DNA sequence: GCTGAGAATAGAAGTAGGAGTATGCTTGCT
């Protein structure tokens, strides 16, 4: 219909986009931070946009996030104790006189407004199922844990639950239904977690494997709401999704049979599970890359999926108790008009015999997973949708449908390698060092001057990239000590090479302290490094590696991945800080589009370039400026992050694109001011030196 | 001793101590 004007829709420090034709809008902050006092608003037909009610406010802002205080923690507990936390407050628990500590005791609140690690729980066995515990920010009715009996959990006001509401105590000893958990409007999910999370529950461990029966087979049913976003420019995003998910099921050595739907209004059926091709993984991915398009309603599309599972006769077909049916369903919208959808699952339990008797519950045979994507996805259909298994989430919500295509890379870039640049697997266990593998850590103990600390990326086997201020003429071999993998070990250094057009010293007697240019430095080990888990190299500009994990064809010039990785616009980078012994992911924005001046003339704020006359002297075109008040609130460096990589997170690969050099103003151990730039050396501009000293390292450059 | 109308993060009307994708009711006259 009619839309509305924006006059003064902007955020504090935060940006919008308009979803459903223009009729409505989503606000999005940076990292930590969440649009206050609501996330979205839309035209209403007096031609305004929503009110802003928390009292009416006249603009939003981004403010804060704080993570959940513990309602109640049984039989032990938790300090320090506060009513919130703000992030990257750390929480222990302990438990009282003769119980027993189970999960994460030393929770953290993380950037998403969650806690790192897993539920604690303090139990005995004092009853036949253990103790479910209580899920930070939930609220458990009921403490007799003996058969049959039932927990209630509920979450706070303004919050939506997601998971399993009642858990009964089970024949067994393992509880029924999921732990639940409460979610906030802005709370997505990111790709790596969906993609650890979807892959544990859909295999077991022994590497992985899907555990199927005896003469056992399963039936795949992938069904796509391509009424919006989701089957926007011919389902292209999808078509990927789905051909990385055929692809990554096939290699567990399981031949399923596929069926494929579409629905917009009606289900569109392309793949059915009954053609004699449906286990033919490549020809259910040929059929799945010429979908095509063309109110939404889900339950004639789960109807559709109940025709494929539902038999041709009375007498029962051989084999139907040993198929186990998935049900991966994509969605962006889901306001469940046409019928409640709720009651073809029933239906479907009901066919497939689950849950009808105590000795073959038969809950292995059905598997429901729910990716909602955006802003307006219904957290309760698609939570109730879903299904419900002990140690499994099968719901998640994305951002765009581009964090759905990085869920299913990951997914696919899990069992290549350790030399795989750029990779990093989240776990459930996961230190600092885990989630960012090519940091290395130099010292350089200088006399009479302040004792250097930088970073640097272990770009290979036996190099190691830093900037060059970080070292002198006069600092010897054994003043400088690198540390890779966070180990106490210092390593072994051959030579430190500089690029052959760095000085510092300027233009000295033209009136400029410092000249930055260049400031690029690489280190070669004496001895070889050991790839792990902790050990892992970076990807870098114009090599084939990140040509394989920006998913393009070999036939990619580096000016392709330039405007890849480094278009006019204001590019969502990232760097590595020490914070009290912890490496914290900043999160920053490239301003290399219509900003990229007014950063690089707040370069005069800088230390003996308050009187220089040409700006373009200081600040050359081997530099690549964050930090400002402009789109978002920057973070910015310290002295100890200087010689980090700058990463751009891409198809959920990390490519340095930069190497910290130097920033306007120091006061990172934090009012700050709004011309606090940072300068980055562009490796982009000194590929040719890079080219000539690592042509031995098998980066296979461009 | 009532409220047959409108409000309300959207917003029809019916009349409901209603409902509602983060929440979730009052006018005025005696």
């Amino acid at each position: 219909q009619g839309s509305c004007s924006l006059e003064g829709v902007e955020i504090k420090g935060g940006s919008f986009r308009l979803l459903q034709e223009g009729q409505a809008l989503e606000y999005v902050c940076p990292s930590g931070f969440y649009p206050y006092p609501v996330q979205t608003r839309t035209c209403r037909s007096t031609g305004s946009w929503s009110t802003l009610k928390t009292k009416t406010v006249r603009k939003a802002e981004c403010r804060a996030i704080h993570c959940p205080r513990p309602h109640d923690f049984e039989n032990g507990e938790y300090w320090p104790r506060s009513p919130y936390y703000n992030v990257s407050d750390e929480i222990s628990f302990h438990c009282y006189d003769g119980y027993t500590l189970r999960g994460s005791a030393n929770r953290t609140c993380q950037v998403n407004g969650r806690w790192s690690g897993q539920t604690a729980i303090c139990d005995n066995g004092a009853g036949y199922c253990s103790n479910p515990g209580i899920p930070i920010g939930t609220r458990k009715v009921g403490s007799q844990y003996r058969l049959e009996d039932s927990v209630t959990y509920h979450c706070s006001r303004g919050l939506t639950l997601r998971g399993s509401q009642r858990r009964t105590c089970q024949e067994g000893g393992s509880w029924s239904g999921t732990e639940p958990s409460c979610q906030d409007s802005f709370m997505y999910d990111t790709p790596q977690e969906v993609a650890e999370a979807f892959l544990s529950s859909l295999t077991e461990t022994i590497k992985r494997k899907i555990v199927l029966d005896p003469s056992g087979s399963m039936n795949i049913y992938l069904v796509l709401d391509g009424s919006d976003s989701i089957g926007a420019s011919n389902f292209t995003g999808a078509k990927k999704c789905l051909v990385n998910l055929i692809e990554k099921v096939a290699s567990y050595g399981v031949k399923p049979r596929y069926g494929l739907v579409t629905y917009a209004t009606y289900p569109k059926i392309w793949v059915k599970v009954s053609e004699a091709d449906s286990s033919n993984a490549d020809w259910v991915t040929k059929q799945l890359n010429e979908i095509n398009y063309e109110g939404t309603n889900t339950k004639k599309a789960l109807q559709a999926v109940y025709s494929m599972m539902s038999w041709p006769d009375d007498v029962p077909p051989e084999g139907w108790n040993r198929t186990r049916h998935v049900i991966i369903l994509m969605t962006d919208g889901l306001h469940n008009m046409g019928g409640d959808p709720i009651t073809v699952i029933d239906e479907i339990r009901d066919l497939l015999y689950i849950g009808k008797d105590r000795k073959n519950p038969r809950e292995d045979y059905l598997d429901v997973y729910v990716f909602g994507v955006g802003p307006l996805v219904n957290q309760v259909n698609i939570n109730a949708l879903a299904s419900k298994k002990d140690n499994e989430q099968h719901v998640f919500k994305v951002k765009d449908m581009e964090n759905l295509e990085d869920v299913f890379y990951q997914m696919i870039d899990e069992s290549q390698s350790l030399s795989l640049c750029g990779m990093v697997w989240e776990h459930r266990k996961g230190t600092d060092y885990h989630k960012q593998p090519w940091q290395a850590k130099i010292s350089v103990i200088r006399p009479s001057k302040g004792h250097e600390s930088c970073m640097g990326a272990v770009v290979s086997e036996y190099f190691v990239l830093t900037a060059a201020h970080c070292f002198t003429v006069d600092d010897k071999e054994h003043s400088i000590k690198v540390s890779v993998g966070g180990e106490k070990r210092d390593l072994e250094i051959e030579v430190v090479l500089f690029h052959p057009n760095y000085n510092i010293n300027g233009k000295k007697e033209a009136g400029i302290p410092e000249f930055y240019d260049y400031d690029v430095a690489l280190i070669k080990l004496k001895n070889k490094l050991k790839y792990g888990q902790t050990i892992r190299p970076i990807c870098l500009p114009c090599t084939e590696g990140t040509t394989r994990a920006l998913r393009l064809p070999p036939t990619t010039t580096c000016q392709q991945q330039k405007e890849e990785l480094l278009p006019a616009q204001d590019i969502k980078a990232l760097f590595v800080s020490e914070e009290e012994k912890k490496l914290t992911r900043k999160e920053v924005y490239i301003k290399n589009g219509d900003k990229k001046g007014s950063c690089e003339r707040d370069a005069q704020y800088a230390p003996g370039y308050d009187k220089v006359k040409d700006i373009s002297e200081v600040v050359t075109p081997r530099f690549l400026c964050t930090g400002g008040v402009s789109p978002y609130a920057d973070p910015n460096t310290c002295r100890g992050d200087s010689g980090g990589p700058l990463i751009v997170h891409k198809r959920s690969r990390f490519i340095q694109v930069g190497v910290i050099s130097w920033g306007v103003v120091d006061v990172c151990k934090n009012q700050v001011p709004a011309h606090a730039r940072d300068f980055h050396i562009n490796l982009f501009q000194v590929l040719p030196w890079l080219k000539e000293k690592l042509q031995d390292e098998d980066l296979g450059f461009l």
